[PDB]
């Protein structure tokens, strides 16, 4: 018997795809799907050196919990993890990592896609592009 | 605006797979999205307890089929790097038998590519799995 987990974290720290995958590991699961959001080095023509992220944390957390609850109603997932970085996120570093685990791949795949689309659509987190001055 | 040659990294190996090492292979400054799928040995199958899965790959056919998958992906979606690692031999419970990673400018490509990749690999690539019980 293993209680299912929702691990949600907003943090200024560098996100590690390894540490996050570990959080959703289970012997009852055969699939883990992940999404990693990275700072791309350009936006509409100009060179980007980093992205800066801000949020109203309480609200943001609450919205991520809604997403988790919704996921668990539509799919038989086991563990979910959602990490978002705040502050400056330099090029090629991760601003968001999501991971979901399940018995079979369909659930985890569909869950992760929904998670990322929904988070981008519904969570109060903003970004400012930092260029070269 | 440097050119960075796009990569297809395909590997069959008896070694333990690392989700970190595989993600590194598809990293790009031109990409904002990396999607991954990790296949793990589940500890049961139709009632009975499983201790490991054993995988055997018909080669080089299995490589050739993974290359087809990569080519097909690149015809429909604007992905940048693809990586497909499959472990062979005994893969104990909770360890990874397959890690697929795809990167792109934007998330739709990488999400869609990875699902297509895993479904298609399970459908078309000649790898035999035998359940090992207790």
């Amino acid at each position: 018997e293993e209680k299912s987990k929702d691990v949600i974290n907003f943090t200024a720290e560098k996100l590690s795809v390894d540490e996050v995958s570990q959080l959703v590991i289970s012997p009852l699961c055969g699939a883990i799907s992940l999404f990693v959001g990275t700072t791309r080095n350009n936006f509409e023509g100009k060179k980007v050196i980093s992205l800066e992220y801000e949020a109203y944390l309480p609200m943001a957390e609450n919205e991520v919990r809604k997403i988790c609850s919704d996921i668990r109603q539509k799919w038989p997932v086991k563990h979910i993890a959602v990490f978002h970085r705040l502050g400056l996120v330099p090029v090629s570093e991760a601003s968001i990592i999501i991971a979901v685990s399940s018995a079979h791949r369909a659930a985890s795949l569909e869950a992760v896609s929904y998670a990322i689309d929904t988070l981008k659509a519904k969570v109060p987190i903003w970004k400012k592009e930092i260029y070269e001055e």
